[PDB]
């Protein structure tokens, strides 16, 4: 055991913590997703035996478990870039083409269901997660859906724990764009705004910035793909221990 | 003594764990099917009596695939929406008369049945129970067949090294998850006698064998996961 037993347990304490969180994500969101994923697939299913019927459409997508289950849900056709939507606070822009969308181009491009990255929703403005499904009348593809899913659960969890008073988890994108901080502001940022000089990489960080002393462990969300991160000031965690 | 209290401890430990593993698998499936369900109600809702709109969605793959099966009973020609190729419904077969049926039409809701055997398949199973509506008037009622196979994979995983291992029976004692599946079925009593079905330690002696019972409720349900050790050959090995 080298060099700082009271700095190899702060170490061995932010890792425990970090992987509790990596377990907690994964247990909240991903099996919310998992139920999500059923209820969008079946929705799909249900709505390819009349795809073009878009009075049948609008009927499935106000129904109240369904529409209670997503933040907004839609419908945008391939022949049209007609939309039908079920949001009752937003409607397509002069501008809005479904087609180029992140949700309807993964959709399309697999041909199966996908689930995005998180990406700045449009009317909301907020950043979340959508799954895609492809629509086909019969081996003909005729678009694709969302099933939007804002990450609530990622704010509550994040802000719940405390690193002992010395710091934080937070949770960023594969591209280090924080998504879910105890100080929500902060969000839609790269995390190097207020965690400069970080690598976004696996393992453990020791930087010094302006006098102080900070200790960073990342660990990855491989079905998400998200980086889960830890930051605690060493020399108050120190001292604390 | 405390080694004996030790025991107790490791059985506790064991019991707690199969608790959890129950609710983290089962009940998060359970989670996921009954919004299934749910969403498939509603979906039916907008034409109830139509039989070939029922059939086709219920008929759907991924829906198909979700579940047992799938089924509609009326409330007047008492006839059956069902989506199971290797079945079809009795002259005997009354839907109305079935545990889902009268515990969703009871209820202003969404229900879910304790444990019975299928018809069908003989099999122990739980259903999920909705009722249908038009106008507001109640018309019939859904179920939606779950196998408790997850249930023997939990309770089969359990090595408690010949010492002993757990089991699942319902509030009334019905053992619906064994090791020994030939017991699945029948009271627990049959293979241990003199056992209370309550929360707490019990210890016994059958055929000259001395045995530590844990039970613990699973309160979503209304389950109880038992955990039972031989307390000589637990003593053997720690
Ligand atoms: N609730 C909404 N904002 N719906 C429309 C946008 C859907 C999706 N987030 C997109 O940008 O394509
Ligand atoms: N798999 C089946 N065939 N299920 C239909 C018969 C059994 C069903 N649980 C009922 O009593 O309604
Ligand atoms: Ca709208
Ligand atoms: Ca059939």
């Amino acid at each position: 055991g080298p060099l700082g037993s009271v700095r190899e347990e702060i170490e061995s304490l932010v890792q425990d913590s970090l992987m509790e969180m990596v377990k907690g994500v994964k247990n909240t969101i991903e099996s919310d997703l998992a139920s999500k994923k059923g209820l969008a697939q079946s929705t799909t299913e249900i709505l390819q035996l009349d795809p073009t019927n878009k009075a049948f459409a609008k009927s499935v997508l106000e129904s109240p478990n369904l529409k209670g289950s997503f933040l907004a849900i839609g419908l945008g056709y391939e022949s049209d870039a007609t939309v039908v939507e079920n949001d009752d606070g937003w409607e397509p822009n002069a501008d809005y083409d479904p087609r180029k969308r992140p949700w309807y181009v993964d959709a399309k491009r697999e041909r199966k269901l996908v689930v995005t990255e998180p990406y700045v929703d449009i009317s909301t403005k907020k950043i979340i997660i959508s799954i895609g499904t492809p629509v086909y009348q019969q081996s003909n593809f005729v678009g694709a859906m969302f099933y939007d899913v804002e990450l609530t659960q990622l704010a509550q969890l994040v802000n719940s724990v405390n690193l002992f008073d010395a710091g934080y988890l937070f949770i960023t994108t594969k591209d280090g764009v924080t998504i879910a901080h105890p100080n929500a502001e902060n969000n839609g940022e790269k995390f190097s705004q207020f965690l400069p000089n970080v690598d976004l990489k696996e393992g453990t960080q020791r930087i010094e910035l302006d006098g102080k002393y900070y200790l960073v462990k990342f660990a990855q969300v491989p079905s998400e793909s998200w980086y889960i991160g830890a930051v605690v000031d060493e020399s108050i965690a120190f001292a604390m221990v």
